[PDB]
């Protein structure tokens, strides 16, 4: 009757995905000016990126990929067709798939963004997730982002060529 979750290194970072996803939903429908929360302000930036973006799904910007990842992962745990979450909407119209995600409640995340099924999660780069969750102020996701697209050249590409 549900359940069935194991706390892998991935789980913890998928939980950071789900946690940034919790952020996502919030900034997606936050219209309270009195609210100036850390995860909210940083995500207000990251969300506003998703809309004012052009290289969105072209694969250039890291955000929109990890945001269609968040919004998708989120969309799996979402039952709203008229959702506030941006890419959740286009998920229901384009990104069709099953349910699931993670939920083992692990806290020992690690480099597991290769072995896993990279169907949803493109360049989520949990550091970005972590920074949203961080009470710190000048710890912006979009700052990480430009860093992330730089590091998008490293790993997976590492020793990938073969015969
Ligand atoms: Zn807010
Ligand atoms: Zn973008
Ligand atoms: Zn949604």
């Amino acid at each position: 009757s549900g359940g069935r979750a194991t706390q892998s290194p991935g789980d913890s970072r998928r939980l950071s995905i789900q946690r940034a996803i919790q952020s996502l939903v919030h900034a997606a429908q936050c219209r309270n000016a009195n609210c100036s929360l850390p995860s909210c302000q940083k995500m207000k930036r990251v969300v506003q990126h998703t809309k004012g973006c052009k290289r969105k799904t072209n694969g250039g910007c890291p955000i929109c990929k990890q945001l269609i990842a968040l919004a998708a992962y989120h969309a799996k745990h979402c039952q709203e067709n008229k959702c506030p979450v941006p890419f959740c909407l286009n998920i229901k119209q384009k990104g069709s798939g099953g349910s699931g995600g993670s939920g083992g409640s692990g806290g020992s995340g690690g480099s597991s963004q290769k072995v896993f099924v990279s169907k949803v999660e493109a360049v989520i780069h949990p550091q970005f997730l972590a920074d949203l969750l961080s009470p710190e102020k000048q710890r912006d996701p979009l700052a990480l982002i430009e860093e992330l697209e730089q590091e998008e050249g490293l790993t997976l590409a590492q020793l990938v060529q073969k015969r």
